[PDB]
């Protein structure tokens, strides 16, 4: 249920294939503690919201994607519809993550 992204090609393809659907992107790093604390919850959301698309991008694997998306904070959650960014926040705030999904879906 979470799409593990390992190139720019794959990121762009995912935003395409989403169609109309909200896409939620978790930008993480392996050194990021809060990223680990929220990982299981992010995966829970992908099973709960089966009609929303969830992507995982490790910023060191996909540096071009990280750079082009202007990621600063670890973690960062960005939200897309039809390829357009429609939301963003940083930090591992579970309640805010779910609430944002419900606002944008």
């Amino acid at each position: 249920m979470v799409k593990q992204i390992e190139s720019k090609t794959a990121f762009q393809e995912a935003l395409d294939a989403a169609g109309d659907k909200l896409v939620v992107v978790d930008f993480s790093a392996t050194w990021c503690g809060p990223c680990k604390m929220i990982k299981p919850f992010f995966h829970s959301l992908s099973e709960k919201y089966s009609n929303v698309i969830f992507l995982e991008v490790d910023v060191d694997d996909c540096q071009d994607v990280a750079s082009e998306c202007e990621v600063k904070s670890m973690p960062t959650f960005q939200f897309f519809k039809k390829g357009q960014k429609v939301g963003e926040f940083s930090g591992a705030n579970k309640e805010k993550l779910e609430a944002t999904i419900n606002e944008l879906v």
